[PDB]
């Protein structure tokens, strides 16, 4: 049983009855008629809709947490993947995988109508990257956002300010390992990584960047992937953001990002070696310095430099201190923030030194990211 | 009368005639077919285009100021709402209700085809939040942008560059009260008020926040709804515009959103306590600092704290001056931006100041917000 | 022929039989039926896909350069145009008319299928705006990208980082003439020229605008057209990037977006008076000074102002040097990225100077403009 059918050209000067369906057959399409409006009125083929992605409250995220090691997609839900359309009408438990903490999941809905995590950002187990939509995601940390301005605890669980879709994330190129501060912008979790080529910028148990450690070489300004930078200067702890769509904060960002940490404390002891693990010598564990936003080692524990100049500044002389790519002249000191575990108590989510130009190098001072919130 | 169908699996390995129609009976669709194409050609169900709303001229806002007290929607604006299509092919007339000076209004698309404004930011009235769709809004000033560069008048009426939606806005996460700046970022209308956790930041006829009044602390940083700050620290400002998804101005952003003001002219007498009012004992009246894009008070009235450190230092020494948050080390000034009502010919759109440390507060100083333009 | 139909409410308590279906003639769609669910499944109309555009890869550009004059379109690229679907299944040469050195190109796809590049950024030659929708477009540069850190050679080609469309591009009110810096943010590739206002910020071979000539009066700001400012001082360029949708640069940004050039070099000789020539005296070509990202003369030609405030202060009193909007008060200089053809050894993409007040106007400071990357 075949239709009427005419191109594009003869449709435009044809009426049809109404209720008169017709086939555009340039389009490959249906055409509904009322008896009077030339042209009719063309369907929508399937291809034009694919990757919709349609929430009821667009001003927050997809999902809920709904426990420690649970979370929920949220009633009126609809996902396009694979030519198929899948909606959920009420809230619906995501299929959680084993938790290991400190590891960052995918959440995906597939085509057969379900909701799963999966610690694979390409495909979960039992699917293909086509039968799946990768549609937004979660840290789950080795411990609590703070429920007050005293820390966290060491309970491995979902962070719920890590919840993050497609259409509400970070403005980053990789959204793994941030969360949502006061819902006004992103922060890494972790300090920098030496090894952020391999990890990003924010990972759980891996070797903090500093002076003494300096982060490898960005493959996006001249780097191999082996080398790291001769130390760790303003200027490479800057570059090594931008690699990854990042900024250092400024200290209203940073203010943000960090309240919720024991105030007025540093971690003691004689470094910090590692993310999310007691420093060494430490007269403080790692998770008293947790922000309420997720934010691990948030204070007290390095400093990390910050997008501002300002306080001292360098010598009144054209000075060649940037790594062989100019001079500088009456250069500010770049900004601080934090603290690190020597500075007893002087650290806090205001604590700032505005004193060490940016050529500088010390094995108190690294990094944390941040980037903007984009709803879409 | 029931057609051929088949599953998606069925419809894979199958050509239908030109011009057959069938059902894929999983996704519940039609499917065009032209007796070469294995598969067929699906086409999409509506809920794929739910809250689709496509506009002619998508740099540039969907409405049209047409008097003091009237707007239209744009010709070419295509609007979902409740399951239906909305659309207008030419400029139409937005039903507007009683107007009132000082007020944000939402403009709703409604399934029944019509388009109007209301002061309620749900539904308007006669409707429900199901069968009307909020697209967009505007602020009713208590006077108009400046013409040139001496204030403007206290004519009531539509600020046009007030006017957002839901793909051309601020990307605060409430767009009431503000304006756009040139076409190139959204400033805050009024000046903060203290009781911005029910206002907003930015409302008119309200007390302004400074030194001798601070901001009600926010919800989001340990504050319940009624403490407010211990004083008008820069930190404190900071922190609420950070709560609205706001910031402090750069000296960039203020010179452009305070043009159009009475350049090198202050309120005079002893204070300015209400947004949108003449000052204590002034000798200009509140109108005299309306910048071309509306913004109110824009200078000579309060200091707005800016998002800038520079100029002179504090203490090169450790000082505890954060609110018990740390300490500062050499805290450069933060920026201060328009000058007060005692500041003589030294206010203005480019009136700068860099000698108060953050965490000062005096009566003369208080805050503005703005954020990102967003054009989706 | 025609079919079974109902208006909306007839249809919400009408279960139709499996595989029926229906007109809902209020809407003139399709509706499809299962012999259950009450209201059926309603089709969608095309013109809530209007301007739809979906790309395979939606966090890269929608096109690859295939050499110095060819580009092409990606496979899993599908666009909506004049009410037609038009889908690239694998990747498609893009049709390429004359190229000239230091032009822009938008790239249009077309509801004939075909898809080609055009010096026009309304319609391309032998189409209509209707027919033909801009999609995206590139900037066919004088010379080459730098392939290490010793500048860039002078073959014309097109620059692959220039590449924006629609929904992958700089944040700026117009595109043209900004090429994408490590995939972070979006720089000028042309230091801003006198004529801003009809060629945009960033064009080749123009007068470059600086403290002896000085840019054109931002319309938006009180100028006509006609009259340029008084001198180059920072205000004034500050306010023709916010005319523009643009910023200056911070240091991040500097470094990132200068990275490539010849570095510890400078331009010699007694001036750089166009954008992609060689200076007066030089003993450097221009292209010694091209970027990895194509941002040409980045380093070493003109001092550009920066969006960062530090350094020296003037003096520690209200200082009426802002053009008659307001006085100063122990102003911060504004930052000076790069060094100017004067500058020796000094010059290069961290080349910094912070001594020079905002106020100030010299024969070797200029600007260029930036602004975030976006990706929808
Ligand atoms: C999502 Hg399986
Ligand atoms: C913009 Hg990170
Ligand atoms: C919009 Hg009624
Ligand atoms: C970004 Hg406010
Ligand atoms: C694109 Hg013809
Ligand atoms: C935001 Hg330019
Ligand atoms: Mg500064």
């Amino acid at each position: 049983v075949q239709f009427r059918g005419g191109t594009t050209a003869q449709h435009a000067t044809f009426t049809g009855a109404a209720r008169e369906i017709t086939v555009d057959t340039d389009k490959n399409t249906v055409v509904v008629h009322d008896g009077a409006t030339a042209g009719g009125f063309p369907l929508a083929r399937h291809d034009l809709v694919k990757t919709a992605f349609i929430k009821a409250d667009k001003s927050a995220v997809a999902f809920t947490r709904t426990g420690n090691a649970t979370a929920s997609i949220k009633a009126g839900t609809i996902v396009e993947v694979n030519g198929k359309l899948v909606q959920f009408t009420a809230d619906t438990a995501i299929t959680m995988p084993a938790l290991t903490a400190g590891t960052d999941y995918a959440i995906y809905v597939c085509d057969d109508g379900t909701v799963r995590a999966d610690s694979n950002f390409s495909a979960p187990t039992g699917y293909t990257s086509t039968t799946a939509r990768k549609v937004g995601g979660f840290h789950y940390a080795p411990g609590s956002n703070a429920a007050a301005q005293a820390g966290g605890n060491t309970t491995a669980q979902i962070n719920e300010y890590s919840l993050w879709d497609i259409k509400f994330r970070p403005a980053a190129l990789d959204p793994r390992g941030m969360t949502l501060v006061a819902g006004a912008f992103w922060a890494d979790i972790y300090l920098l990584g030496v090894n952020h080529l391999t990890d990003g910028t924010s990972k759980y148990n891996v070797t903090i960047a500093d002076g003494s450690a300096s982060p490898k070489k960005s493959t996006k300004f001249g780097g191999d992937g082996s080398a790291a930078y001769s130390d760790g200067a303003w200027y490479n702890f800057a570059e090594v953001m931008t690699h990854h769509g990042k900024r250092l904060p400024n200290y209203n960002e940073f203010q943000a990002l960090a309240f919720g940490t024991t105030e007025a404390t540093s971690s003691g002891g004689t470094d910090v070696p590692t993310t999310g693990v007691n420093g060494t010598g430490a007269t403080s564990a790692w998770n008293i310095f947790t922000s309420k936003w997720g934010v691990v080692q948030a204070s007290g524990c390095l400093w990390t430099w910050g997008n501002e100049f300002g306080g001292v500044n360098g010598a009144s002389e054209y000075t060649a201190n940037t790594g062989g790519r100019g001079s500088v002249y009456a250069q500010p000191a770049a900004a601080l923030f934090g603290g690190n575990w020597s500075n007893t108590s002087h650290s806090g989510s205001r604590a700032a030194l505005w004193y060490v130009g940016p050529s500088n190098s010390f094995a108190g001072i690294g990094a944390r990211g941040v980037c903007d919130h984009l709803i879409l």
